[PDB]
């Protein structure tokens, strides 16, 4: 039998006020991290309830930092939590794989900045003050994700292209680039695309904020969230949030060594897991298949299937929670990475659905890796609370048959909702969406880069494959504020016939899409379908669609 509680290992961090030197331990920490794109090499960051003075956390690769209270304002920084893009001279768009979460934070200068790309959680977050998503000298960004969040100031994304906030609140906000979507925001911009490119829901149909580490005195404890419906606003604002607590001792603490075996049993035992940071090859799925599992990585807990296996699991149960992990395909392919719920499973789980939250997918990079399919969510109500699906394209191990990856996400259940949804540079569709009455708000695709030419890309009688695909035999679909971008470097004379493909029908709706060129690398023919004008030039225009059909 599985023991559960127990030590969180050295990969976790632990602070309190009156740690020694926590200025210099938090810069060894970066110095290490800070261009460590593809090392295995992971780090949490913990900080006990009271107020840190001359703090300035500077974040980099597979680092997490987190308060330990039960609201944000229980753990304070007089400072900063930092992320920049020094390390690439400026270009922000490589700042991947952090978090930071449940801080409250007095930017030494009256803004916090937060120059991070995609997989860069921030949730549960109160700045008091401003923040600036771009890096000192406005250089290239491609975010990114707010969550659960009340910024006292402005936000400003100057030369971010894109941006997911949602279920917060905000003093302004500056400006958008591309598509700045916003769903239960109080402060956010009326809806106005294309200009500026504004996206704006009053609320957010369904959300259920990620589960969390915090002490309760001196007892580790995981607090879940209770999900919303129609949510507007942080949960934390207005006393005690609604939800329950876990103690440690319920849960497996996964650490170096762990096999799916010993996992697996954990879970059937009634354990829910804990994974601590680190990577976990396994050789056999994990399998989650008791309702109400919590499955909770910290500092971007990695897991790794060998032998061409699936990495994760779901079975069709109520309430699972996976949040905070990376899969990492392995060189033999996988014919699926992510399972969510059983081949042709029609049982419902409105009342308590299960979700993928900062779950994140990499196909190659660090090595050559292959996958057939990255995340199949066939169950039900799933909900799917930002993730990134990435294709490599640049790193070890990349090449158009090297980490080959035909397709990122295929949705087959029911009322599936998609909040925060980042696919990139699959072969053929990045996002198929066969579901009825699915629901996207948000989405960021850019295409393959390393298509060799024309013929490779050949989808029947089109033109390359569609970023987001929705089956001609849906009835009901929506999406709000989807972009699709492409970058033809190695064969710049391709045409994209689309970005999105759909059934002209009343029930399946698009609103403010766009597809974007690259530089003239490449050209989109139409934005959907056959609808909507060619991208043209090297300016990097975007070609837009309001309304479809
Ligand atoms: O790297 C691997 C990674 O690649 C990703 O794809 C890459 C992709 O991100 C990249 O796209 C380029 C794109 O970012 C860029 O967008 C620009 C945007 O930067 C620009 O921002 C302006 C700001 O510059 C401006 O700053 C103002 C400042 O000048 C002034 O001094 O002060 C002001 C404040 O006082 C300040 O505001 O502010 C304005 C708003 O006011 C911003 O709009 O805006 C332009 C549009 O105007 C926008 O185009 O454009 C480049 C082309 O020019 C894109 O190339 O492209 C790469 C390929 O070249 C991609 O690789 C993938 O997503 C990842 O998967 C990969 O791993
Ligand atoms: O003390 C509290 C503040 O802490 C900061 O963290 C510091 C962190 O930002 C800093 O990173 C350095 C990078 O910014 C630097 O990147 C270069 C840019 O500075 C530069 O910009 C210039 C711009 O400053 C000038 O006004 O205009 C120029 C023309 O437009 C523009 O070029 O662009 C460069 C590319 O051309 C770019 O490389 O690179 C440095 C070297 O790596 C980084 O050190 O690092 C500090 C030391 O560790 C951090 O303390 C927070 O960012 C603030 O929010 C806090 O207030």
């Amino acid at each position: 039998e599985v023991v559960g509680g127990g030590d969180l290992g050295p990969n976790v961090l632990v602070f309190d006020p009156s740690t020694p030197d926590i200025q210099g331990k938090v810069d060894e920490v970066f110095r290490k991290q800070e261009s460590n794109q593809f090392g295995t090499d992971r780090y949490a960051l913990m900080f006990k309830p009271g107020t840190y003075n001359d703090i300035n956390a500077q974040i980099g690769f597979y680092t997490s930092i987190a308060g330990l209270g039960l609201n944000p304002d229980d753990t304070t920084f007089n400072g900063d939590v930092t992320v920049d893009a020094g390390w690439f001279d400026g270009n922000a768009t490589q700042n991947f794989w952090r978090s930071a979460e449940n801080l409250a934070l007095n930017p030494v200068n009256g803004t916090n900045r937060w120059a991070v790309s995609q997989a860069a959680p921030f949730r549960r977050m109160h700045v008091k003050g401003g923040l600036n998503l771009a890096p000192d000298g406005y250089g290239w960004a491609s975010g990114g994700y707010i969550a659960d969040s009340k910024i006292d100031g402005e936000v400003g994304p100057y030369s971010q292209q894109q941006w997911y906030t949602r279920d917060s609140s905000v003093g302004g906000w500056g400006n958008g680039v591309w598509n700045m979507t916003f769903s239960g925001v109080e402060g956010a911009p009326a809806q106005s695309f294309p200009e500026p490119p504004y996206t704006t829901l009053e609320t957010t149909p369904v959300s259920r904020e990620k589960p969390f580490l915090y002490l309760d005195g001196d007892d580790y404890k995981v607090f879940v969230p209770a999900k919303r419906t129609n949510a507007r606003g942080t949960s934390w604002g207005n006393g005690t949030p609604e939800g329950e607590s876990l103690p440690l001792d319920q849960f497996y603490v996964v650490k170096p060594g762990a096999t799916a075996e010993t996992i697996n049993a954990a879970v059937d035992q009634g354990l829910h897991l804990l994974f601590t940071p680190g990577v976990y090859h396994v050789d056999q799925p994990i399998e989650i298949d008791r309702a109400n599992t919590v499955a909770l990585g910290l500092g971007l807990a990695t897991i790794i299937p060998d032998n061409g296996v699936t990495a994760l699991k779901v079975g069709d149960v109520d309430g699972v929670k996976v949040a905070g992990l990376l899969v990492d395909a392995g060189p033999v392919n996988s014919e699926t990475l992510v399972e969510v719920g059983s081949d042709g499973a029609s049982g419902d789980h409105a009342a308590n659905p299960t979700s993928l939250q900062d779950v994140f997918v990499r196909i190659g990079g660090a090595g050559p890796g292959k996958a057939t399919t990255s995340i199949v969510v066939n169950s039900n109500d799933t909900i799917i609370d930002h993730t990134w699906v990435w294709r490599a394209d640049h790193g070890e191990g990349v090449g158009w048959e090297t980490n080959r990856a035909d397709y990122g996400v295929h949705v087959k259940g029911d009322n599936v909702l998609a909040t925060g949804l980042f696919v990139e540079h699959f072969n053929k569709y990045d996002v198929q969406w066969s579901g009825e009455n699915g629901k996207t708000i948000f989405y960021q695709n850019a295409k393959a880069y390393d298509a060799p030419d024309q013929a490779a890309i050949q989808n029947g009688d089109i033109k390359g494959y569609a970023a987001y695909k929705v089956d001609d035999s849906v009835t009901t679909h929506e999406g709000w504020g989807m972009g699709s971008y492409c970058y033809f470097n190695v064969n710049p004379d391709i045409r994209q016939q689309h970005g999105f493909q759909a059934p002209v029908k009343p029930g399946v709706k698009f609103h403010d899409l766009l597809v974007v060129s690259l530089g003239g690398k490449g050209q989109y023919e139409h934005v959907i379908n056959d609808i909507g004008d060619p991208t043209s030039g090297d300016t990097t225009i975007p070609s837009q669609v309001v309304s479809f059909p």
